[PDB]
């Protein structure tokens, strides 16, 4: 009468989802060994950027978007900061880290603040930061993006925003 | 400047290297792809068997999709109407690039039966000329082309029950 071809056919769908997830895994597996690849090397520039001065704070306002978000009395407050560190989680898919490690600064009185996602199943991603000790709010909503775009555009290039 | 520079040259190597990973990386992603495609190869041809029962299937397929619902003129609605199949191929690797093939029933419209257009990686978009008797100009934008093949070709029922 009716053709429920259509739920056959969402049978084959729902089959083909399968082998997305497992190609999926496959992938996060490949994304997993090359970070702990990667941990070294990131560890080891950590130690030529301390060399040079104001490094993070330089990128930071040189890159466009978060160069808008400069607050330049939260830019003279960047300047201090040590260093940055970003770390995913060990299975790749659960969350992520930002840390932003502070020598001794005024207008701050926490050393390290860093900011971590967790990713939920559905979809959405839960945000939470160390609590402040005192612009630069970051720490306390409105996407990933701040957080997305370090991770993505600035995290494994600084280099390609500093000279510029 | 004398001394800010070495550290600076020193970075870059660094960098150089997370390239030189990096690209490691992305061969064994692609690897995979590869890996992946040839295990969807059945499913994909067994789904066009569905396809064939389901009558004007891709032609309410592309009318449903918000993207290319205002891409077909009413000519192209009515040459759709006649189309058998529709197939996406990736390449044997999968950088090298893609084809898309309108496997098209006798139409009064066009002699041909299947039309192929095939976009090439160099690191080229070639179609087989139509034998005549705006979607369908087809045959620079090759998006027409990206968005059916990330997102209609794995699952037109996204944006499907209309």
């Amino acid at each position: 009468e009716l053709v429920l071809s259509i739920e056959k056919l969402q049978e084959i769908q729902d089959d083909l989802e399968k082998i997305n997830e497992k190609a999926s895994d496959e992938v996060l597996e490949v994304e997993q060994k090359y970070n702990v690849i990667r941990k070294p090397v990131y560890d080891k520039r950590n130690e030529i950027i301390k060399t040079i001065p104001d490094f993070w704070l330089t990128a930071f306002l040189s890159h466009p978007a978060l160069g808008e978000l400069l607050t330049e009395e939260d830019q003279k407050i960047f300047k201090y900061l040590s260093s940055l560190d970003v770390e995913d989680a060990k299975d790749v898919k659960s969350g992520y880290s930002i840390t932003f490690s502070f020598n001794p600064n005024p207008f701050f009185e926490d050393g390290k603040l860093t900011k971590t996602f967790t990713f939920l199943e559905e979809g959405t991603t839960k945000i939470t930061a160390t609590p402040i000790k005192w612009f630069f709010t970051w720490f306390s909503m409105q996407d990933e993006q701040v957080a997305d775009i370090i991770k993505e555009d600035l995290w494994p290039n600084p280099l390609t925003y500093f000279n510029n």
